[PDB]
């Protein structure tokens, strides 16, 4: 049983580009950095007040775009992610990763 524990809520989120594309910000972070085995994590720095991602409500700030329109934004430098978000078109499928629960909770 080698090391490994990946339990994140990966769900596809459709977004329709607007006069100003999506209208969301991303941040370049280093997830699980193991010297050189680090996996850059593209997170949502913020969401434009009244943007495509905002209006939607689905995508939130601090979110993690694991994938986009199928493109993987894992272990990739912001640049890459930036490029993707720049490649995106009208409709874009953002697969955010939310922390799943673990145990029975009341209300």
């Amino acid at each position: 049983g080698s090391s490994g524990s990946s339990g994140l809520e990966l769900f596809p989120v459709e977004l329709e580009k607007d006069e100003d594309g999506l209208g969301i910000s991303i941040i370049g972070m280093g997830v699980g950095a193991d010297a050189g085995l680090e996996k850059l994590g593209i997170f949502v720095k913020t969401v434009t007040e009244g943007g495509a991602a905002q209006r939607d409500g689905r995508i939130q700030v601090n979110d993690q775009i694991v994938e986009v329109d199928g493109i993987s934004l894992v272990g990739v430098t912001q640049n890459f992610a930036a490029t993707v978000l720049r490649n995106t078109k009208g409709n874009v499928r953002f697969v955010i990763g939310r922390e799943k629960p673990s145990g029975p909770s009341s209300g």
